[PDB]
RNA sequence: ACGGAAACCUUGAUUCUAACGCUACUUCUAAAUAAGCGUUA
């Protein structure tokens, strides 16, 4: 819809940053998408048993 | 008017010198601020 029109943008999510407000990727979300590429592409721990 | 009188068990002395409540030890281990959008129109 227009921005400046109806209600439109309420709330935006904000971006993770650091304390002086500069935007940043933590090596926590890098580390848990590469841990669930590893995982599902493992199939010693993509079975049953990791239910 | 007594085997009695007179007579300090007294003076000077530091329970003192030396000695680390010390040696070794990661507040550590895994962990995406992320998932679901139905039904009506």
């Amino acid at each position: 819809r227009n921005p400046n029109s109806a209600g439109a943008i309420n709330e935006v999510n904000k971006f993770i940053r650091d304390a002086f407000g500069n935007p940043y990727i933590p090596g926590s979300s890098l580390k848990g998408a590469i841990r669930t590429i590893l995982m599902n592409t493992t199939p010693k721990w993509n079975n049953e048993n990791a239910v």
